[PDB]
Order: C-alpha cells, then sequence, then structure tokens
C-alpha cells in the first residue's frame, strides 16, 4: 500500500498484528507455525490438544507439523514496548 | 520493566526491535534463525557465505542449523506499517 494512513489507525493495525488470533488478547510465549502464522504457546496447543483433529493453522487451514513450531520472542519484546505506549490520539 | 516511558522513546524501541542488526536497515524478507534472533535473508546468508566459518547466529552467537531458519512474515507486515507512523513528537 502506498497511501498515508491515520497515526491511530497505523497504531490500532499494529496492534492487531501483536494479538492472538485464538484468544483476541496480546501474544503470551508465542509460537510460530510452518506457514508463518503466530498463536500464543498455550493457544494454539489447546486448540490442537481439543478442537482439531489434524495440526493445521487455524488461520490458514495449511497442515503444519508440531515439531515445525518455533518460539518467536521477538513478538514478546514487541507487546511488552506497545503497551507501554501512550496513546495521545 | 513497571516504568512508564516517553512516547517516542518507546516508538524508537518498536523500530529498533524492527531494524536488522547486520544491515541496520528495515528488516526484508527476515529469517528467524532456531535461537529467535532475525535478520534480512539476504543478510544472515551472505553473513555465511562470506564471514563465518560455521552458521552462527551473529548476536548471540549460538550454533544454528540452516535448514532450521524459517522466514518470520509478521515482521514484514509490521515494518510496512510503522514506516506509515507519523511522528507527532
Ligand atoms: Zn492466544
Ligand atoms: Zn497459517
Ligand atoms: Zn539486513
Ligand atoms: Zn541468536
Amino acid at each position: 500500500s502506498i497511501t498515508h494512513l491515520p497515526s491511530k489507525v497505523v497504531i490500532q493495525d499494529i496492534t492487531m498484528e501483536l494479538h492472538c488470533p485464538l484468544c483476541n488478547d496480546w501474544f503470551r510465549d508465542p509460537l510460530m507455525l510452518s506457514c508463518g502464522h503466530n498463536f500464543c504457546e498455550a493457544c494454539i496447543q489447546d486448540f490442537w490438544r481439543l478442537q482439531a483433529k489434524e495440526t493445521f493453522c487455524p488461520e490458514c487451514k495449511m497442515l503444519c507439523q508440531y515439531n515445525n513450531c518455533t518460539f518467536n520472542p521477538v513478538l514478546d519484546k514487541l507487546v511488552e514496548k506497545i503497551k507501554k505506549l501512550p496513546l495521545l490520539k
């Protein structure tokens, strides 16, 4: 995209990217799946253990293998920082 | 950390987290290594091909295996968004 965006809209977009789509809260110990999507470790583990018959990604439906999941620590750092951001608009 | 931070300081901290430590520019097609650190794909590939005798992480020095690297697409999305943020302070 090549359009200017309202400051508040950009902050909100950034914030949506740091929210887990399973719990709709801030990522906590996010795992990244083979497709590149991220979920709280607890959220994706419970989804797979409890709701899903194969280990697929809830967002894109691609078949991930459990053993290919990896921690995504940069997301923890970004969550910590942005929660401290004063929203001046 | 449990201290309030200046808005501008928080934006700058967030921005440092979205910069590749090898090139000091915005992440472009970042790969995440087994240790959880991220670098532009081109940057870490050139580092390993050209400067380094084993595939270690330039930040933490841990021995990563090349085949365990993964794309970290969330970082591309965050780079795109934050570059559009008007800096009002
Ligand atoms: Zn979650
Ligand atoms: Zn996915
Ligand atoms: Zn780079
Ligand atoms: Zn590292």
